[PDB]
């Protein structure tokens, strides 16, 4: 029902050291993620959606058909691999992460001219912003 294409920069990042710590990445990285402002890349056909962070260190790439689980491999992350399922609820996006972390997933969604996106891991909300540049 919407279409998230779009280069979106990042505006707001709140708790990411939060998030990461509970994924155990360890605190030399976590000391770079502080630097970082990564940005969202979209491209949406339907319910084909590719979704780049993207960072100068280190980019992390999603390529997936709504409503299909798939083997996620969150490499450069905290390298673990779960069972990943987006999912619509309306014009907003669900997506659920199964593995060894509990609680872990996102939501994504368009309020006005801002792109919204919470993360989720046991718990840790990380909540971030982007907007793209008029």
């Amino acid at each position: 029902p919407v279409d998230f294409t779009g280069y979106w920069k990042m505006l707001v990042n709140e708790n990411f050291e939060e998030y990461l710590r509970a994924l155990d990445v360890n605190v030399a990285l976590r000391k770079i993620a502080n630097l970082l402002k990564p940005d969202k890349e979209i491209v949406q056909d339907g319910d084909h959606m590719i979704i780049r962070t993207l960072s100068t260190f280190r980019n992390y790439i999603m390529d997936f058909q709504v409503g299909k689980e798939f083997e996620e491999d969150l490499t450069g992350i905290d390298d673990r691999k779960c069972m990943t399922t987006v999912s619509w609820d309306g014009d907003k996006l669900q997506c659920v992460q199964k593995g060894e972390k509990e609680g872990r997933g996102w939501t994504q969604w368009i309020e006005g001219d801002e792109l919204h996106l919470e993360m989720r891991v046991e718990g840790v909300v990380c909540k971030q912003v982007f907007k793209k540049v008029q």
